[PDB]
């Protein structure tokens, strides 16, 4: 039994741009700011990896994975910790944990804008229809906007390392 | 004998709030609370009655263990529920039916609390078109006598003897019709929304 | 021996606190808190009301163990009181009480608190009324937009109904329990 | 011979804010912060200082037990402080004067930063308003040279804060909930 | 045999983060964060690192314990920082050793964004002047003193001497302190 461990936190704005300027696109000045954007990643993040958390210790060859507050009553760092056989197999598993996570929230955070895309093109599509005209102009640029963009498969990430999950030196005492 | 079962549930996404949320703008849209607002008030409903549940059970005379705690501690959502009971799915399964026990319970006072903003409202939109309607005629019944004063421009003041109203009282009673025609689905309204679903426990648990 | 009763307490309805707030308003029209603020506070007043309480009964002569807490730790409602005494009955009996008793003290102090106000711009509105129609005058010889708003303000200020049964500082989520079992001795 | 102290502190009200509070719109008026905002902002400041005092006191050859927590673990406020001490009474009236001490230490730290705001608006204001006359007069100057081959109540500010001297007494950093205790039992180790 | 210094740090205060808003306040002008979010985030970054160094320091083949948690419990600020070591005076100045070691850390990794951002701006006010010197030419080929400000300030920008040096992340509340004691098991 060793535990590697790992520091995390909200991804950076660098790290949301792409997708913050997609909702912008979309949504105007109703769109969120980009510190909520950054703020809500990191939640569904943390969220996500405390089921996975749940899940591993609900099994046969059960698991110990874990995410706190690094500082007890403070929202952001959050820690992350895994044990496993080896010093090394820590270290690589939670690498890969922390990955999984990210990677399937963050797949069913492309599904909504993905959908979203076309979800509000029946607005786009639906004034066209509207007039088959001075404000209502701005319209046929938006739209051109909303193709303009394309929501790559690895623009989103949501969470970002402080520390990177550690090789543990010395073994858990029993 | 004794086995939890736990499930981890946050807030209401933005569609199982639509209904409740169009509604309270229909009603009110400027001051109308936003979407963020309606989702955190839900499950803060949700997760105070089913603490309540919690106590109550506890204070049965076949005691019963149901949980809510933050999964994260110190993070506001999510929050991880639990349930201890005789077999695993045994756990499994009542954790569930407590859930939506909660849910509707809440649900239904939700509803309740909605259609008692639709009467308030409409008692004072029909009480202040009762009073501009009142006097807007009255203010016109001053002109066609203080007119009828006549002798200060003669023949002309016979001339000065089908109301149209400002388009802001024209829009209150447009709106009015969209508040008195404001359908309340119960089964529309959903409080909290699944992480992870109640577990079904593989070992058991012992002091 | 020992049993120990417990309520779960919250913030005041949006209606519960609506007086008040609509007084609020009424005497300072957009430094006046939200519903929703005036809610947070009066519960916040509950709470560090309850928990001053709760302190002096522990530190009589004949011993009280009264408690508060937040329900769900680390959200900050709802919160949870609970009392220990000598009878099932008698737990309940006296927390509902003391619940009521903290209600209605704060309530009373909140009421004072207006009443104050209701009295004091009925001072402050004739300093700005009385005040510029003789000082009218002085333009007469060597009327304002801004004085019929202070003389319409006031007119509301008077219209003012708050009886001390306007304040409720707490709902319960769960009225006091009646304990069946007593406490693990 | 151990005696615990408590005293229930919270933020200060509204009144006794109040100088601050006008003082702090004079100079900056509608970014000014929220009454609400200086209050939770003083307490704050009490609160941080209190717990260095408590950390300080529990350092010396003569170790004193002076706390400060939340009164409801989780909420914000209100706190409680308790002091231990030799005679019970002793307890009460110590604990009180800490409070006192902590409230006056932080006051005049206040009052400092009262100061120094001041000397740094004034030098915001003036040298916004000379960056406002003399290159708009720069562009009144190419428009005779064109012509050849409520910021007055920012001065009106300015005579306000020239007014604002606020004294050091009315500052209050908290306002009791409960006055500190006379311990009946002794602690029990 | 084991000693523990503590100190009792917070969010740096206006003074020490001027130089640094500054020139923010130049560079995105009214889109500059507020000093208080500029104070909040550089506190931020301070425990983050310092809870960082922590859990490295925790794992060296001689472990090491440096410690950060809330002074008071479940407040935000301020933060106690603490370190244990064989002597008395040897674990306070380490202390503060590894605050300072963190302190230049993430001001290092500050001048590094403002850098970063610098060269952003001039290159987005490069790029836009260079469209605007197709409007400038366009001005006189058919036949702003607005535009001839977003120039005057790509200078103070041009200019900005900001050196690590006086960008600080911490303020303390209370140094390191020299222990009277030792531990105990």
């Amino acid at each position: 039994k060793w535990t590697s461990t790992a520091i995390i936190t909200q991804p950076d704005a660098a790290q949301v741009a792409t997708y913050t300027n997609a909702l912008n696109v979309l949504y105007g000045g109703n769109a969120p700011k980009i510190s909520e954007v950054q703020a809500n990643f990191i939640s569904r993040f943390s969220s996500a990896f405390s089921a996975l958390s749940e899940v591993l210790d609900n099994q046969k060859e059960r698991e110990k994975l874990t995410i706190e507050q690094s500082v007890k009553g403070q929202a952001l760092p959050l820690s992350v910790s895994y044990v496993s056989t080896t010093a090394e197999g820590a270290q690589r598993r939670l690498a890969e944990y922390i990955q999984q996570v990210d990677e399937e929230v963050a797949k069913e955070l492309e599904v909504d804008l993905k959908d979203n895309i076309t979800l509000q093109t029946k607005t786009l599509q639906e004034s066209l229809e509207t007039q088959e005209s001075p404000a209502y102009y701005q319209t046929k640029q938006t739209l051109l906007d909303i193709k303009n963009l394309k929501v790559t498969a690895d623009t989103v990430h949501v969470y970002r390392y402080v520390m990177k999950p550690t090789l543990p030196v010395r073994r858990d005492s029993p």
